[PDB]
């Protein structure tokens, strides 16, 4: 329907402003899917909009992160992360860039998103008014064209689990990190003009698809609250978890934080905004002196995995997960190289686990991320 | 089984020299056991009769490193190395001292060893004439107790594979590391005092398990040939396999070295004593855990979870390659002192894949890497 609120940017003009802009306010009980930076962006002001799915059986991936920063914008345009993994072990990976961003909500209350570069390639997503769908668009030329759709069938309404205050939105103080439509089934039809060595690939993600969307965004840039990120979203058994773990920089004085969610088939049950020092978690690197299964990012950071505990805040039981790091996905340096080179790892997880008693095994999709930053 | 060559060495009666000694020469098509610095050792020189087992599935295993060298005369005895893992992950594991080495060859051409204390316990072992049987007697108060037996059961005779040459003999100039009896079946009945947490313990390897024999001995200390080392020995399908490989120390300008033997169905099919850049070369390369998901790493500098290798065969194109990951963890002790580039040794149960090209048989060995920190 008709667009009742516009936000649109265009880097020929005007887009960024080199001083600070604080967002428009969190909106209660929302999915605030509308730019929180809606005239234009600040020196330091990120917004993020990520669909990620997988296959059931962890041997096909495909996400896509959607971002309106001063780092695309400094690189060359309003950015996309674009990351596809084969049967085979093939990666596609690419960062790419478009001149116009625009997010407009309508008046019947669905979202739409589009990112336009000016020879007509673009990637547009639409979200349904109660966040229960939503559907991207790849038209790409010569990198990627095809669909992608998220789709929640909980009975309970992702609007009854939205975060009713900052807490629970946020991350840290003034960096929002929020997970609107929970537990989704996906599906992919995708065509990629070139992977491994020549040659197009197809990829499909049959709706049984697991995967998740994160809406995110702040005034503070990454390295002022953080220099290691671990993400990662899963399904095991009934259990269908959603994490970012942040470990401090020196400029929050090396404080850890995180956002978790844990959903029993389609309910949630632990929702979590603080660290162990609503509920609590636990995030634990692995080692490979440790633990024999599960590979090691090519960077300083050697974990083979991580051990994730939700931690109930009224109760003692809690359900712990066994993360191990099952494939590679994307690598790319973040530093120079060297012996304590830093960089980013993308993973398709096996996870087992669940509340005592139970053993659960499933997949998850995700990655870490270390930046040069003490 | 009367004496015919004896050589007794007490640690604590002045029996180590301060300058080097030279060794009683390479004795070609023998299996070299009675020692080489029978009378007197010094600072540097060193022997090893070396004796390990482990069951077919790699849940159990128990090996024996006996040593002549000087390293042990502040504790007042000889090294005796013992190490065991049980199927639920305990390992009980010391460096044992004795005053008295002795090794004896007897009329009958049996080799007889005994490493003795002052308290009365003992080490013992007995080689049979033709190397295809070792025994040996465990009889240490308070540590462990039992018998050891490899056994040599292949068509051609260990004899027949021994080295004719210094050269076959050798893992460089000098260093003296080789494999007498070959494919070895192996059984074991031990007690140890106390394991775990205060506790007795037994261990049983029935005649059906694995392991292999060592005999060593160099005039050259460790440091000056190398500073990192790789054993193993195993069984994987039809296929037979020791080897150690070391990297050399800035004194040997870093240069690798390696003594391999691969039997197939128990006859000899490839004897390697060269790196790949004579007879066959092996290539031992590291796999760190960015590349290889299952096996893990050490608890020290060293991150590898594992290594390929590759035996390659001089005349042609045809050779052999295993996948070796680190299953379970043996030992695990300092070489220096802890921090981010501090060294150490690890031992392992390996678990083992491949064969010739294309093949993927499974099995298990035993072996352990060192490093030392000699640049």
């Amino acid at each position: 329907s008709e667009p009742t609120s516009s936000s649109s940017l265009d880097i020929t003009s005007n887009c960024i402003i080199e001083t600070p802009l604080q967002p428009s306010d969190f909106l209660p009980k929302s999915a605030n899917l509308f730019p929180k930076f809606p005239e234009r962006i600040s020196v330091d002001s990120w917004e993020l909009w990520e669909f990620d799915t997988f296959d059931t059986n962890g041997s096909v991936a495909f996400g896509c992160s959607l971002y309106r920063d001063a780092r695309g914008v400094e690189q060359g345009g309003f950015h996309a992360e674009v990351n596809a993994l084969w049967p085979d072990g093939t990666h596609w990976g690419e960062t790419l860039y478009f001149a116009v961003s625009e997010v407009v909500e309508n008046s019947d209350g669905t979202t739409g998103g589009k990112w336009l570069s000016k020879d007509g390639g673009s990637i547009t997503f639409h979200i349904a008014s109660d966040y229960t769908a939503a559907a991207l668009d790849f038209n790409v030329p010569g990198k990627v064209s095809g669909t992608m759709e998220l789709r929640n069938h909980a009975n309970v309404s992702p609007t009854s689990n939205l975060p009713a205050s900052d807490a629970e939105a946020q991350l840290c103080p003034g960096v929002y990190y929020t997970f609107p439509m929970g537990p989704v089934a996906t599906s992919v039809t995708a065509t990629f003009s070139s992977v491994g060595a020549n040659g197009e690939s197809r990829e499909l993600f049959i709706s049984s698809g697991y995967g998740g969307m994160v809406r995110g965004w702040s005034a503070r840039p990454w390295p002022t609250f953080m220099n290691d990120a671990y993400y990662v979203v899963a399904q095991v058994g009934p259990y269908m978890l959603q994490i970012l773990r942040t470990l401090g920089s020196v400029f929050v004085q090396h404080k850890p934080f995180a956002v978790a969610r844990l959903y029993l088939d389609g309910s949630l049950v632990s929702a979590a905004n603080t660290v162990v020092g609503g509920d609590a978690v636990r995030l634990t690197k692995v080692q490979p002196d440790e633990k024999s299964q599960g590979l090691s990012g090519k960077f300083r950071d050697g974990n083979v995995g991580y051990v994730l505990e939700f931690a109930k805040k009224d109760s003692e039981h809690g359900w712990t997960f066994q993360i191990s790091h099952k494939r590679a996905v994307w690598s790319e340096p973040t530093s120079a190289p060297g012996p304590d080179g830093t960089g980013k790892s993308g993973w398709i997880e096996a996870i087992s686990g669940g509340a005592k008693g139970e053993n659960y095994e499933g997949h998850g999709f995700g990655g870490q991320l270390q930046i040069p930053v003490p």
